[PDB]
């Protein structure tokens, strides 16, 4: 009894990369069902759902009206789902029609779903929940973060620069516009608090950045 | 620090063509390399020399932010610059498509890519990085610890079950669709047909030795899959080159 249309997404209640989904899902206005799996009673692992997502991770996304395709890496639902509403409307939304701006969203979405979950992830293993508590490891992954964060502020205090040659005003990634590239890192920079990063102080940029991302209703509708 | 060559390149850039910002032991550099290869792309390559500080230079970090290769720029599109390796690859296969009409190692189909674009990210965040830190703790974390090295290679090996599970789903599908003698038969892991998400993986796969994992015993689907994608004269001519 799968739906004709619409759309299924598989996540987790404290999923950063689940909520990457919500977001642009509703920021698309695509409608669609959530279904948060319970870890702990390995749902993740289910036969059910390794035939969804052979990798056995959340975010899945089941494109019903596409035959029940199964997209699964949260970075190739975001490209799928920006790639469906422009074939639909004509209009980039979050997106773009020009391929070198495709090519910069793509390389910054790589940037954060590649260099910037992992590292985050891993920082939060070794401080809470490593068998063992070893800093070296803690403060590996730490300070990648941080070094992560330097490249996105460099890079936005770059466009803001740009901006004020031209005589408050929010800045973005690629294009003069938002995209799934700015959005992509919304999820994380809300959590690495956790990590003992304060953005707010050492990020003002992105701080900014973040803060304009976090009011916009949609991001809010689904977090 | 002496940056000086790579300064001078940003001064006088070919009209059109690729240059490539590498380094000889980067697999994902050579992940960009084999694509453009076999795309018949001609490229120059530069291997940029971290221990002179070239990733330093202001010219190539603003070309490219996060300072580390691979990066490749697009003489033809006013030099335009992508700096991800699954970022470059999607830009080559779609480049080419929109000149050729032929999708090569890419597909027409947005179902298809889509699946693609599963696998790309998924080397790129789950397989790349896990078996980047396994290296480190086995050869170049200022301490050791043992957990750290065991828990990379749990997940080097599992996220290598996957690819072989998946592999081996797809024979089966091959062999009763005309039946074995097709056990040997080339697999892909989208479309029946070679593309980017299978050779993004084979410059890692040439790596994980170094860790401990034997392919050919542990994984014998991804053996023959790398195989095949070895004995490619594009590939030969990338990894050689
Ligand atoms: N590269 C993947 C990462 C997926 C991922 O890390 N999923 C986590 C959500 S926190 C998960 O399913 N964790 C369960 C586990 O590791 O057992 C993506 O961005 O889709």
């Amino acid at each position: 009894e799968q739906p004709l249309e619409g759309y299924t997404l598989f996540s987790h209640r404290s999923a950063p990369n689940g909520f990457k989904v919500a977001i642009v899902l509703s920021e698309l206005g695509f409608h669609y069902n959530t279904i948060f799996l319970d870890f702990n009673l390995g749902e993740h692992r289910a036969p059910e759902f390794v035939s969804v997502n052979p990798n056995a991770r959340v975010p899945a996304l089941i494109d019903h009206g596409m035959d029940n395709l199964s997209i699964w890496e949260s970075g190739a639902i975001l490209l799928h789902l920006v790639n469906k509403y422009y074939k639909e409307t004509g209009n980039p939304l979050l997106w773009s029609d020009d391929l070198a701006d495709q090519s910069q969203i793509n390389a910054w979405l790589f940037f954060q779903t590649s260099g910037h979950a992992p590292m985050i992830g891993q920082a939060l293993h070794f401080r809470y929940f490593h068998s063992q508590k070893i800093a070296s490891a803690v403060e590996r992954y730490t300070d990648e973060v941080r070094r992560v964060y330097g490249v996105v502020e460099m890079a936005l205090a770059e466009r803001r620069e740009a901006l004020v040659m031209e005589l408050d005003y929010p800045v973005w990634l690629v294009g003069d516009k938002l995209t799934i590239a700015d959005l992509a890192f919304v999820p994380w920079n809300n959590v690495v608090d956790r990590i003992g990063i304060n953005i707010k102080i050492e990020f003002p940029e992105v701080y900014k950045w973040t803060k304009h991302m976090m009011r916009r209703p949609a991001v809010i509708k689904a977090l």
